[PDB]
């Protein structure tokens, strides 16, 4: 009936399989794991070479061909738009829950008891999330910083961690406006070689990658009126090209962005009246200076008027690194900050391009979201001692289930002590003890000093989002995965 | 005579192979019958991944060979357009039944014995399940819920099954007007990635997946007058394609539906009239908008009129899980709904896709056939009893056709056991005997606990239709099946 080449796996072989390639992407990824976890390379089937440690990037640039590795990725994006963070954890967690999972499949325990179990300890362990959560301000400058620099931390770009938390704090709280959503395109991420990462600044406004489009042209202007037009400023001869020209100064505009080209022609009328143009500007650009600048992108170069111009205080022509660049600044009230990173080499300012995209992102959670808990692997040991009771509450073979739940999570406090370089019989022995003892803003491992410590003392935290996403992400992607017993694949 | 090549099956040969293409079929989905079945994964030549436990997708998607899997194939296919569930169960039953006639066909028994003998069958069993059907009301809210939320369990969906059935219920009551014939494109399934399933509602009016295609262009309408056009508002320069938008706001429209392309000109002619626009608008939201609204899609821009322009009490552009989307709610007199979907995956927000396209036709079948029976393999152990007695008073050789078709029903009991991983020789046994002493509507197999249980009181209970409609479709395909006895195949 079937293709002779078609390939067909079931029962023990299809869960094994599975299983083994969702392990293989764990064993990519666990390596990088915490502050102390190592960079890999991606080299592709051009020579193009992508070096990071980010989970996602690393999913999305690799190439796999088993459908479990496949939604493990699809998993990875979905962490990665929601929360940034907790990717390389959650896909850690989810391989040591199939590793669990699959004694329980092994021993012959019906499927149902397995996902069934994973349900309710799922369920607990979010529940015991909220209860250990800790409410902060959504505003609260210390926090804020708190959860930017731990974020940065780990990464090339920590030198300055002190330096990138105040400039994306004050970013966020510039154009988040309203308590309060957050537009990641109202934060430009700017990056120019040159300098080191301390020179990287804020700039109260908007920096566009283009230049006078002739040397005629003014490289200064102030009290400016910007003017956006996506139409070509091309007329066939010179008098019918010197009428939209004077159609653009009828208006008042002194600074022109064209998305598309300008002729030369235009271009000596324009410098003529004292018109600054960029031309080519990117559709983000466009759009970025239409917000900043109260701008009215225009269509028609005809239907421009004087009440589609936007405001800026400052806009002028600067070289950074060399490269020439139009500033717009001093605006009255800007919607749109840049952030301009600068460092040695441009593989060093990408580092600091994802570092700050990660800043950026969990002090919005922060915002959005005012409960926080303990880092370390406090929550993950918390969760164990937890539902290890809850476990013996609710008996049958149930609670077995979920003793392997509760025992799953700490694989992230056992890896994160191997990078560390440390004795993980000796952590988790005292670690565990200690959190016992003492309490959950009272330990976790402080793989730093490479030592059991105060996680809270220390401003260890990250955001409650953080820990109930893994869960929610990682509890479907492996129950979705033990429900399938039977693989047909075509060749 | 025939080409070096062509292959040929005949009498035993062609039957057997017959009989074995339509048993790997059977085989193939029978795991994945009851609330306690498991899911398959397909993987096509592209490596795209379709993980399921419906038969009809299941089939639809699998390329066969053997004539006899793709009948099975059309058979589910009209058990979907008609019923929707009972997939798997008819071709369970047809494989037994398949399996049970080749052993009168290998006994040397007429062909002609075994057709009759199962049209007989077939015949009374489905007077006795006209006999035991229950007679409820057609818009009871109780057994409309109870329909809805067996249909329901057994799915990835089943923790909001409440939620669901309660969306189900309302909707189709809304939009089936009369008793009554209810249309599916009047109940539209909206699915976004975000939230959980216990976060999907009921919108009273029509989401459509599209933007204000220009940001100039209010973002709320109240009091709204909708236009539909399907020609692209597009005209040679700009004064001829003013004119077209001055056209549109003279018959007072206010929000417009434009199935092609909108050019720039006319976007910022509309927004400085005040009317919003959305541009490559599918035919199906053309509809489906002309319905709710009263709107009547014009061709011609020219031919637009007050008259043609459809109501709307709040038009409203609004983002779901950050993608721009536009409510249209409020109307006076809707004739169509909108479930939104939502759901911690994509891959989970198609399986409440799939869960809720069954919820809403079983509930249309309640409303439109009054007729329900008792579940738990019930059903067709009552049909064992009673056409066992019926072979006894038919007698000859025709019984014994009569009394393999009897027992043939069986296999679904015992299958729903095994996938349940139960004892299918003590639930069969004690099934039986407590089905004969306490009755129909007093036993049948609950695979949630494990054991013989009374299947009325805790309401599992399944349309007539579905159980007639599996002995019609089922019969004759068999019946079609034996009736080849020669198969000659070109290369």
């Amino acid at each position: 009936v079937l293709p002779e080449n078609m390939k067909r796996y079931m029962g023990r072989d299809a869960q094994r399989m599975n299983i083994l390639a969702g392990r293989i992407i764990a064993e990519t990824v666990r390596s990088t794991l915490g502050p102390k976890g190592m960079d890999k390379m991606l080299v592709d089937d051009l020579g193009d070479v992508v070096v990071t440690n980010d989970g996602v990037t690393i999913l999305r640039e690799m190439s796999v061909e088993h459908p479990a590795a496949k939604m493990l990725i699809e998993v990875a994006k979905t962490q990665e738009k929601e929360v940034g963070d907790g990717t390389t954890t959650a896909v850690v967690v989810a391989g040591e829950l199939l590793r669990k999972a699959e004694e329980l499949l092994d021993q012959n325990v019906h499927p149902t008891i397995v996902v069934k179990g994973y349900q309710a300890a799922a369920q607990k362990a979010q529940e015991l999330l909220k209860t250990i959560a800790c409410e902060v301000g959504a505003q609260d400058k210390e926090i804020l910083t708190k959860i930017a620099m731990t974020s940065i931390t780990g990464k090339g770009a920590e030198k300055a961690k002190e330096k990138l938390a105040e400039i994306i704090v004050e970013a966020v709280s510039a154009v988040v406006d309203d308590e309060g959503k957050v537009d990641k395109d109202l934060i430009k991420i700017e990056k120019k070689s040159g300098a080191s990462i301390d020179d990287t600044e804020l700039i109260k406004g908007v920096l566009v990658d283009k230049e006078r489009v002739s040397a005629q042209m003014p490289k200064k202007v102030t009290d400016a009126k910007i003017a956006l037009l996506n139409c070509a400023i091309e007329e066939t001869a010179s008098e019918m090209l010197k009428d939209m020209v004077a159609e653009i100064k009828a208006s008042g505009a002194n600074v022109l962005f064209c998305q598309k080209g300008i002729d030369d022609l235009a271009q000596h009328y324009l410098a003529k009246e004292g018109i600054v143009a960029a031309r080519r500007v990117k559709k983000s650009d466009m759009e970025k200076l239409a917000k900043a600048t109260g701008a009215n992108v225009i269509a028609a170069i005809a239907a421009l008027s004087a009440q589609d111009l936007g405001d800026a205080g400052l806009v002028e022509e600067r070289k950074i690194s060399g490269d020439s660049m139009i500033f717009v600044e001093e605006c009255k009230h800007p919607k749109a900050v840049t952030m301009l990173i600068r460092g040695t080499t441009e593989h060093v300012i990408e580092e600091v391009a994802r570092a700050v995209d990660d800043a950026v992102g969990v002090v919005g959670c922060t915002i959005e979201d005012g409960r926080i808990v303990s880092g370390g692997g406090s929550t993950e040991v918390e969760l164990s001692m937890k539902l290890r009771e809850y476990a013996e509450g609710i008996s049958g073979r149930e609670q077995l289930a979920v003793r392997a739940f509760a025992d799953a999570l700490e694989v992230i406090p056992r890896t994160l002590a191997e990078n560390a370089g440390l004795d993980a019989i000796e952590i988790l022995v005292k670690v565990r003890a200690a959190h016992a003892s003492n309490g959950n803003k009272c330990a976790g491992l402080n793989v730093f000093t490479g030592a059991v410590e105060d996680m809270c003392e220390n401003g260890v935290v990250e955001p409650l989002r953080v820990k109930t996403q893994a869960i929610q992400s990682a509890a479907e992607s492996t129950e979705m995965l033990l429900r399938i017993d039977d693989v047909i694949a075509a060749e």
